[PDB]
């Protein structure tokens, strides 16, 4: 006795009122708070009167599980129009982020061994580790200059450059000295273009191209300029590795995009496509969780001390083999789960479902956009007693951690992001105390990704008073 | 056995695509055509989705009849928000065109006697007649200066200036010097302001102020600025007459607005709002049909003769007694009806219906906005056999509800008789002196900017007979 779809509670909003609001305010920064309010009012599930087709909103781990079982051989998420529009506009391919069906599987099966797999991690992680080391050392050099052995800064810029750097090293095998040196104009341009892309994504996202073409011509013009810039940044990288490997096939490991070029299992343009997604994808999605993690430790000193204690003890064996940072810092790994529980950069998981299923005892038809809202999911008091508490212990005691998604589609950059975040935190922790007066909740803001709206003024205080030694 | 509301056919599109359409287009110039191929395609009645509120579009006399039968004691047209908002902005009252309820009735009842009465019509018809005599007289001077004894021009300018001159005389007893001379900057400003006011109205009309406010704030600047020019024109007129009456009450007839001022049944403020409506309302609505009529006569020389023959035959007693023109030119009175059938100035009739009723075996809830759509109505080839035929004879036996281009009930156009007199009188004098021709045989594209209007001025030749 399952309830018919038509009998599911309904988000009260006109698709058109949202759209005009996006037109007026040039964005939709509270999306997540609204959604959250909506589950709060209506409960675990609801449907949204969309532009015609059925779409449903869920927030329970149970629902993710079922969603995973219904994953075909080709799971589907929605065609993000403005992004694809650009690719077809310049005649490019699309990486796994923008693909569906046979083309997606083909690519993903050829990217898993070299981006995601555990044998890939083990080659690229010591490279990340070196970048992570330079971050702290450089931050320590600046810290010890100060009479008080501390520095108080907005760490956002430098975190964003750490991830431009750690990533570009792992990906391409070049250091672009953006750690312990000022931003370049090339890196500042890139960052800005990525911001413009997301903002202009949100403006064009909520309406068909046929209509947005004539009511927002210059949003489109903005979006393509931003991409043109993101693409110039990423094609410059491609050109350099590509010419280099034309003349010398290395004996040793020189990064992820080198494996893909060597192994030649993918066409040049298919590699170009997937390189871009990795260069663009590796920056913001990693930086905000680091930032938010830095904030949570800063304002939970007792948890900070615990994570340090663990990192101080594993110090010696991690500088011996940096690869042991995965298995030896499980509290730190847990802290990340916790940061992403509260601050889920990917706001929601998306499936355009290909077979009737049952969620929450309602019946879901073939082609329903099911959408899993990870903000409300993370804050469910029933599943996460005291959700407002940052308590990484919570995780040590299943589908509760799913911020990278699930199944075969699960984030290709998961382990790179994980390594990058984990390793930076490890070195910061053994070297510095992290502090703030700014102990009130940071207001998160939606522009395609869920990001902090402000940056807290953080303090890094040296524990030792030495440049190398913790 | 009565089908309930939502059983009715549904206009394809939505208010939102409409808004945005209008935003980018800056207009809705095809509304009449768009509504027409909706009647063609869906039937003689349909609903339009306002997402909650209730609208019905109808095209048949049969239905108009029932609409009237359900006029209240206070028949309602909808609040025309932009126009009313201007009255709020500047602190003036509303006239009869924008009122509803007891305030409407109180105004209208004190308005008909001097604006619409047959008795009124006798007092001002000879004034109108003077101006239309000056029109042909002037046209004739120019025509005879030419070797072929004819002049080919675009008359739209001089026609508009005619209706300004004739309204001003009828309304204020004042005679501007516009007929047979040059447009003054005031009149030109005035015609511009009016046409911008219509333009801007369409741009704000189809969305609530809560949207137009931020979507189209320049269009609001544009709308009010147009009205400021319109209120400057009429208030100048009011001011003049107010002063002359404070000083001397005349023993004789000197205009419509004088009779209102001398009676003082209505308040000064109320007299002002109505006088303004009559001044703005007596220009584009009269002038466009009068042009369309000239075009159709040029297009149908054999209808032009019949009419010319009637006017020459009635010339003498009309010259001697102007007032008789209402009764001695029945074919010319029919031609007006004919023009208004094919070219209805006010595109739709309108009632926010007070009681329940049934139209076309559909149930229509109280509070519903029922619109009659006259362009379709008059083009109903099943009701007017050979509908694109200009045939004045069509109207020689009057049933009534085939001719509703001024509306119906207590609400029917207050300016109706002044309108008909002006158009009647001009054509009469033009017919006795000139033949009217064009090579332009092809239909003229109507355009919708709040009123339905030609989008082109056909080039006309006038030849002295
Ligand atoms: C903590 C940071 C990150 C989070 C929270 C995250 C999360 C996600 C999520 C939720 C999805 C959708 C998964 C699904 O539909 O099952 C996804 C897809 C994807 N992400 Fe990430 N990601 C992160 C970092 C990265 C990085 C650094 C990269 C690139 C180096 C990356 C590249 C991708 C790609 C290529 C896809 C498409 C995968 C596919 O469709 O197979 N992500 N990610
Ligand atoms: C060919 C000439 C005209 C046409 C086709 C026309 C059309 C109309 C229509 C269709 C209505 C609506 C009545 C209703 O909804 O029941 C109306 C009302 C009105 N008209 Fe005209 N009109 C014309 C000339 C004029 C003139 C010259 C004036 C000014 C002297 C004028 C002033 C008004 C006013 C004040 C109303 C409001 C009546 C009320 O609600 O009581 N009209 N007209
Ligand atoms: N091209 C491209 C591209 C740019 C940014 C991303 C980021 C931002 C969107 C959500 C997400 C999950 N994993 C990575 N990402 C992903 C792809
Ligand atoms: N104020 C004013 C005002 C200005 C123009 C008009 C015109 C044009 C709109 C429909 C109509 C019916 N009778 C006259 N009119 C009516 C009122």
């Amino acid at each position: 006795t399952v309830l018919p779809f038509e009998a599911m509670p309904q988000h009260p909003g006109n698709r058109w009122l949202r759209l005009l609001q996006i037109w007026r305010e040039q964005g939709y920064e509270h999306l997540h708070l609204e959604m959250h309010q909506t589950f709060q009012e209506l409960g675990p599930i609801f449907r949204y009167n969309l532009g015609g087709p059925r779409m449903v909103c869920v927030m329970l781990p149970e629902d993710v599980e079922k969603l995973q079982q219904v994953d075909s051989l080709h799971p589907c998420r929605m065609i993000l129009e403005p992004w694809v529009a650009y690719r077809q506009h310049r005649g490019h391919k699309c990486g796994v982020f923008l693909l569906n069906g046979p083309e997606w599987r083909f690519n993903r099966l050829r990217l898993n061994p070299d981006v995601l797999s555990p044998k890939a991690v083990q080659r690229f992680l010591p490279m990340v580790d070196a970048v992570a080391r330079d971050f702290s050392q450089a931050l320590k050099k600046k810290v010890l200059q100060n009479a008080r052995g501390s520095l108080t800064l907005d760490v956002q810029p430098s975190i964003f450059h750490y991830t431009i750097e750690a990533s570009n090293l792992a990906l391409f095998g070049e250091r672009l000295g953006l750690v312990g040196h000022s931003p370049s104009s090339a890196s500042l341009n890139f960052l800005h273009a990525l911001e413009v892309m997301f903002k202009s994504t949100v403006q064009l996202m909520f309406m068909p191209r046929s209509l947005s073409r004539w009511i927002s011509p210059k949003v489109w013009k903005e979006h393509f300029e931003a991409w043109d810039c993101i693409f110039q940044y990423g094609d410059n990288c491609i050109q350099k590795i590509y010419q280099e490997l034309a003349f010398n096939r290395p004996q040793h490991y020189t990064g992820i995009v080198a494996e893909l070029l060597l192994k030649a299992e993918l066409s040049l343009e298919a590699i170009k496509a997937n390189s871009m997604e990795l260069t663009a994808g590796s920056v913001d999605t990693t930086a905000f969780p680091l930032l938010m993690t830095l904030f949570e430790l800063a304002r939970n000193p007792d948890v900070q001390q615990i994570l340090r204690q663990e990192s101080l003890a594993a110090a010696a064996s991690i500088s011996e083999h940096p690869q042991k940072a995965t298995t030896e810092l499980p509290l730190l790994r847990a802290a990340l789960k916790e940061t992403l529980r509260l601050y889920p950069v990917g706001l929601f998981l998306e499936r355009v479902v290909s077979s009737d299923l049952v969620l929450q005892n309602y019946h879901i038809p073939a082609g329903t956009l099911v959408q899993v809202f990870l903000y409300s999911l993370g804050r469910n008091a029933a599943l996460f007693p005291r959700p407002e508490r940052y308590n990484p212990q919570r995780w040590l005691d299943n589908f509760h951690h799913v911020p990278f998604g699930f199944g075969m589609r699960q984030c290709l950059g998961r382990r790179l992001a994980e390594a990058e975040m984990l390793l930076l935190l490890h070195h910061v922790l053994k070297h510095f105390l992290v502090e703030t007066l700014t102990q009130e909740d940071i207001k998160m803001v939606y522009s395609f990704i869920l990001r902090p709206g402000t940056s807290p003024l953080l303090t890094f205080r040296a524990i030792n008073h030495h440049h190398h030694h913790h």
